[PDB]
């Protein structure tokens, strides 16, 4: 079959009766208010067994790490050891049928890990558990020794370097943060002395601002929304820092200069420079906790999961199955409704892993996410658009920026494919205005943010506008999601490197570095839920398949199946070679824009 | 072969003749001779002792500078 715009369909009334039944399947609920959320997970959008089987293995290693950590701390833990092996035995052969344990344990185990819930031991086998790691640490080795059956991430042996602290602002969880400045802000009056400590006596602050070599990262949003909370009495802290960066003359890698932990200068809030020893390291470790809340809530669970939640709904409800755009986006939404449901009811839920490990009150964290969703401009949020918004565009100044460099080739691949897909189906700008389904699609996403609309979405009255709204949507369900979901495992699962809470009010150092760090009960949990979220690479951008057992090709129109989509897939494999060419010549590898790794959808 | 006028910087104070700023630097000039020997020939000049944004190294292909 060949897709058809609604004003071209040979069988119109049947199409409208499919849409009347889809709107009965996809109804709105306020699972998280001010937002357009789905009422549970409709049966079609259940996770596929392939997803469950893939997730079950990672979650099985997570439970074993808990049991193996329970062996070290202080026959029971040998019994729970083989039962978790038994579920892996079920997944390897019982689920090998593909044609019981899948929807049971896998979904159940994800909830206990994401919900921070205790007794993550064995499904159907039924203070803090002082038979597992808990409380304040004896030594810094205890954090590295929580990684028994899961492998310790590499950043643990490198996070203290200043070169790695800058690698997070170009190749870390939130690599969209820095913005080029021509002057300094008034709340960050750094001196030429601090600049020379970071750059040498051969460079000048006033020259870096001239040659466009300054880059500021401002967490002002963190101070406007977050309210600290006490875990089992103990206070957790988060700041609203400003951290300057620069590049050496002639263009090179990024490097830190100064850190001001707060927004306003004061005696209790002074600039810390690169030569200040343990106070400097604290300032970075403080800045990293700000990134932990900002990335998790604004960049990852804010500007991907919940930004696409209304776009997923409007597509199922205004676009028909025989509509070609529904044929383009629905596979890029595979499982999005399910993971945002397990997110809202477990993760960002009271008593969840975000409630404990992160410094804010759980309801102040929601205000943080909703604040960025409200300030977005969907029409002006393309990657090449933001790159010149932030002045980070010059590749001869800021030469090492893997997110920008690797990410723009993937964006160019998506828009090339979205263009030929739109231009093959829309042969005139009148095809856009007469697409009554697309205008209902556009009119509902164009509602103000209070109603449930995507902020700044309008107007989609042009073939060009449809191309962008489809490129952005595909990019933020695939590349942009990989660039923020998988750094969780590789860069965020080790708490001293970065975590959600500071456990001393320490931009000024006050003693041991083991007192700033989270309790071992949470540090084991932070690792276990960030290893599970960032360690599942299921479905692959460029290959449109189904979510049912055959997993047979989704596209049916021959022009796509044998001509257009094959060209798009080659465009990725060509970009994959050039990106590995860059990754070989890079010390800090960036594997999140590699096509063979990028997922089609937001599914974890 | 290096010619370094460091002593100029550690002693002299720039004055003014009828208001106009007379200036003098403490340069460093690098010279080399071709392989097998020959006459001296300039390679580069750094007009100031301490390198800085204002004090750069100038080469033979830099035209009027």
């Amino acid at each position: 079959n060949i897709p058809t715009l609604p004003q071209n369909d040979p069988r119109p009334e049947q199409r409208a009766q499919q849409l009347d039944k889809a709107r009965e399947t996809y109804k709105y609920a306020d699972l998280l208010p001010p937002l357009a959320f789905c009422e549970g997970v409709p049966k079609p959008d259940t996770p596929s067994a392939a997803w469950l089987v893939t997730v079950g293995k990672v979650a099985a290693a997570v439970a074993l790490n808990a049991v193996a950590n329970r062996r070290a701390w202080k026959f029971d833990v040998g019994g729970t050891s083989e039962e978790d092996q038994n579920e892996a035995g079920h997944n390897s052969f019982l689920a090998r049928l593909e044609n019981p344990s899948v929807l049971d344990e896998v979904n159940e185990r994800v909830a206990a890990i994401l919900g921070a819930k205790p007794n993550r031991h064995v499904p159907p086998a039924q203070n803090v558990s002082k038979d597992g790691p808990n409380g304040r640490p004896q030594s810094m080795d205890d954090y590295a020794n929580l990684f028994r059956r899961i492998t310790l991430p590499p950043i643990a042996s490198t996070w203290k370097n200043d070169s790695a602290f800058a690698a997070y602002r170009v190749a870390g969880p939130n690599a969209s943060m820095i913005q080029r400045i021509t002057e300094l802000p008034d709340n960050f009056a750094v001196t030429d002395a601090h600049y020379k400590q970071a750059m040498g006596e051969g460079d000048s602050l006033d020259a870096a601002k001239a040659e466009g070599r300054l880059f500021l990262a401002d967490w002002k949003l963190i101070g406007e929304t977050l309210v600290n909370n006490t875990y089992k009495g103990a206070q957790k802290t988060v700041y609203a820092p400003l951290a300057l960066f620069a590049v050496p003359p002639g263009g090179g890698s990024l490097a830190p200069v100064a850190i001001q932990p707060g927004q306003t200068p004061s005696p209790t809030n002074k600039i810390y420079a690169t030569q200040d020893g343990n106070d400097w390291l604290a300032a970075k470790s403080a800045v990293q906790v700000a990134e932990g809340n900002y990335h998790e809530l604004v960049s990852h669970l804010g500007l991907t999961h919940l930004l696409l939640e209304p776009i997923v709904m409007a597509t199922y409800r205004q676009l028909a199955q025989h509509h070609p755009i529904y044929m383009l986006l629905i596979p890029h939404f595979e499982g999005t409704l399910s993971i945002n449901n397990s997110a809202a009811t477990n993760l960002i839920a009271p008593g969840g892993a975000v409630d404990l490990i992160f410094a804010g009150t759980i309801e102040s964290e929601h205000q943080l996410a909703l604040a960025a969703l409200k300030r977005h401009d969907f029409m002006r949020s393309g990657l090449p658009d933001t790159i010149e918004q932030r002045g980070v565009g010059d590749t001869s100044v800021l030469t090492d920026y893997p997110y920008r460099d690797d990410g723009l080739k993937i964006w160019a691949n998506i828009e090339r494919w979205v263009t030929a897909y739109v231009n093959n189906y829309y042969i005139s700008e009148a095809n856009v205005t007469q697409d009554t389904e697309l205008q209902a699609w556009a009119a509902v996403l164009s509602k103000p943010f209070a109603e449930g609309g995507v902020s700044g979405f309008g107007p989609i009255d042009t073939r060009a506008a449809l191309i962008f709204a489809c490129t952005k949507v595909i990019f933020t369900a695939s590349a942009e999601h990989s660039a923020v979901n998988f750094p969780q495992k590789d860069l965020m699962s080790y708490a001293p490197a970065i975590t959600g809470a500071g456990w001393t009010a320490a931009p000024p150092s006050q003693g041991p570095l083991k007192d700033f760090q989270p309790p071992l009960e949470l540090a084991e949990l932070q690792a276990e839920f960030l290893y599970l979220l960032g360690g599942v690479h299921h479905t692959k951008l460029g290959f449109y398949n189904s979510n049912s057992f055959p997993y047979r090709a989704w596209f049916k129109d021959p022009k796509i199946t044998a001509e257009l989509l094959p060209a798009f897939q080659r465009d990725l494999a060509a970009s994959e070679e050039l990106i590995v060419a860059a990754n070989a010549t890079r010390t800090f590898k960036y594997t999140y824009m590699i096509p063979s790794t990028i997922p089609m959808s937001i599914n974890i």
